[PDB]
Order: structure tokens, then C-alpha cells, then sequence
């Protein structure tokens, strides 16, 4: 996701950790604002242009060598690759916060770990074509862009109705009922299914594994001839916005259990 995706999954997460882990997260990072995780969601993609920081190019996603959207799938042996990928990031980050959570690692492996999970739910993150669709040319609103530029920015901006700090709250917040009372609440309960402290690898491939589906059903289903040529501002977005906004849920939910699993389980 661009920023607003990533600050509105942390405050979403933000909404559902436990107060104690509240407390471990604001002691790590040195902040506690009422955007403690927010503040920290986007520095990753600063980070990874930058010399010192290119090593964690990969691990924004998983290069998925599926073929769809007839099929579609992701194996951590064969898609991961040699520099690392978001699943074995999120194993060697969440180790250094479970064992070494006042080392020097700590800091940026939490904010690598609020990243890290947004991004596994863009479902163009875990997808190889085309690299993630950077690689497709798509008009949207009358002008050229990509896929996956509309997937991480365009389209979820527009349903947010902007792209600031302050955007992100409230479209959190929104999301945030979703999860807790609305249209989300009778499913989100199975949204923690398998998820295992213990096993990072395995957690995070369901949810890499969940989001990559959505490459099948919504992002390529209708075929590149119609991905290629129409205006995806259209119905494509009515399309997709049930999905990116239920994705960015999953993720700020699945985030917020996961750091309450850092701040209380043993190794
Ligand atoms: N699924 C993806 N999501 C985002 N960026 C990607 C994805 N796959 C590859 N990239 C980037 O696209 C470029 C070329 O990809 P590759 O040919 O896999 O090395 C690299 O800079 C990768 O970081
Ligand atoms: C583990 O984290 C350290 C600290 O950022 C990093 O230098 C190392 O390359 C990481 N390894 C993997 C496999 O993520
Ligand atoms: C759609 O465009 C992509 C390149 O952006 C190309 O790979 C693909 O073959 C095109 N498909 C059709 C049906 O035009
Ligand atoms: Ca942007
Ligand atoms: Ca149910
Ligand atoms: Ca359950
Ligand atoms: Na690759
Ligand atoms: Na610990
Ligand atoms: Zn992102
Ligand atoms: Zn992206
Ligand atoms: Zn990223």
C-alpha cells in the first residue's frame, strides 16, 4: 500500500491491541501519541530507497509464481527467493522483538512488523506477473497509471477521501466498526484462525495465502483485455473497494493480535 493504506491498517491495530501491548509498543518506539503506531507505519518505503535500507527491498512481498486468474497460489520454498520476502522478514522481526524486544534491533523491527503485515494484504503483493502489476499500464480516471499503483494509492484514496494523516484516522476509525460491530464482525472471528507466535512462517503464509486469492477473484478476473483497455475508475473500482477495504481490516486486526502475541508469549 502507498501511505495512507499503511497508516489506516496501524490505526486500526491501534484499536484492538491490548493495553498492555500498548504499553510494550509506545516503550519500544519512544512515543506515546495517540498515532504511536501510525507515525512509524510508512518508514519502510523510506527506508528501502535509501543505501543502508536497500537490503529490505524484498521484503515489501512475495513474488507468488502463480498464473492468474485461472490460478492461484503461494509456496514459501519455491516464491520467496534468495534476498528474503515479506514471510521470512516477518519470522526474523518478530523473533528479534520476541527475544530481544530492549536490544538495538528492536525499534525498526516493530516498525518493519506494522509494515510488513499492510503490505501482505495488498494482494499485488504477494503476486509475481508483471512485477506485482507495476508492469501493467491501466487508465484511471482518464489518466495512465498501473495496476498496482491503483491497488496500493488510487483506489483506496478515493474511498477514503484523501490521503493525509488525519484521512487515515478516519477512515480507520470507519473500518474499525466494521470490525467490531458491522458488516465485518460475524466473520473476523475467523480472521485469527492459525495464527501461531511460534510459527511466523506458517501464520503469515495463510494471510499471504488469503490475500493472493484476491488476485484470482477481483484484481485479474476480468481479464487483462478489459484491464487493458477501459477506465478501471468505473466499475472496477465498485468492484474492488469491498475488497481492499476488508483487506486493510484483516490487516490492521490481524496486526493488532499479533504484536498482543509479541508482548506475551514465550519463545
Ligand atoms: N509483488 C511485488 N510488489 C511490489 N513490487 C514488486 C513485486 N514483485 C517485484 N517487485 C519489484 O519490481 C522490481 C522488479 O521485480 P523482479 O523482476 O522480481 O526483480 C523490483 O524492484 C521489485 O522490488
Ligand atoms: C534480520 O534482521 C537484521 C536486522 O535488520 C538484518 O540485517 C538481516 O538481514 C535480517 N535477515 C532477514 C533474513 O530478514
Ligand atoms: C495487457 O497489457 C499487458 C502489458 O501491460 C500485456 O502483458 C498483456 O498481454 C496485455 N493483454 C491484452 C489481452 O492486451
Ligand atoms: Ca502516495
Ligand atoms: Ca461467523
Ligand atoms: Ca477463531
Ligand atoms: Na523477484
Ligand atoms: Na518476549
Ligand atoms: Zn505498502
Ligand atoms: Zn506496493
Ligand atoms: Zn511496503
Amino acid at each position: 500500500w502507498g501511505n495512507l493504506g499503511h497508516e489506516t491498517v496501524a490505526y486500526i491495530a491501534q484499536s484492538f491491541v491490548a493495553s498492555s501491548t500498548e504499553s510494550f509498543c509506545q516503550n519500544i518506539l519512544g512515543d506515546d501519541s495517540t498515532s504511536y503506531l501510525a507515525n512509524v507505519a510508512t518508514w519502510a518505503d523510506t527506508y528501502k530507497y535509501t543505501d543502508a535500507g536497500e537490503f529490505s527491498k524484498p521484503y515489501h512481498f512475495i513474488d507468488a509464481q502463480d498464473n492468474p486468474p485461472q490460478s492461484c497460489g503461494v509456496d514459501y520454498d519455491r516464491d520467496c527467493g534468495s534476498a528474503g520476502c515479506s514471510i521470512s522478514a516477518i519470522q526474523n522481526y518478530t523473533n528479534i522483538l520476541l527475544e530481544s524486544p530492549n536490544g538495538s534491533e528492536a525499534l525498526n523491527a516493530l516498525k518493519f512488523v506494522v509494515h510488513i503485515i499492510g503490505d501482505i494484504h495488498q494482494p499485488l503483493h504477494d503476486e509475481n506477473l508483471e512485477a506485482g502489476g507495476n508492469g501493467i499500464d491501466v487508465t484511471y480516471d482518464g489518466e495512465t497509471t498501473n495496476l498496482h499503483h491503483i491497488w496500493d494509492t488510487n483506489m483506496p484514496e478515493e474511498a477514503a477521501g484523501g490521503y493525509s494523516l488525519s484521512v487515515a484516522k478516519t477512515y480507520a476509525d470507519l473500518l474499525t466498526e466494521r470490525i467490531k460491530t458491522g458488516t465485518y464482525s460475524s466473520k473476523k472471528d475467523s480472521w485469527t484462525d492459525g495464527i501461531d507466535i511460534k510459527d511466523p512462517v506458517s501464520t503469515s503464509m495463510i494471510w499471504a495465502a488469503d490475500a493472493n486469492t484476491y488476485v484470482c477473484s477481483t484484481v485479474l478476473d476480468d481479464g487483462l483485455a478489459y484491464i487493458n483497455s477501459t477506465d478501471l475508475s468505473g466499475e472496477y473500482y465498485d468492484k474492488s473497494q469491498p475488497v481492499f477495504e476488508e483487506l486493510i481490516a484483516k490487516a490492521g486486526y490481524r496486526l493488532a493480535a499479533w504484536l498482543d502475541l509479541i508482548a506475551s508469549q514465550p519463545s
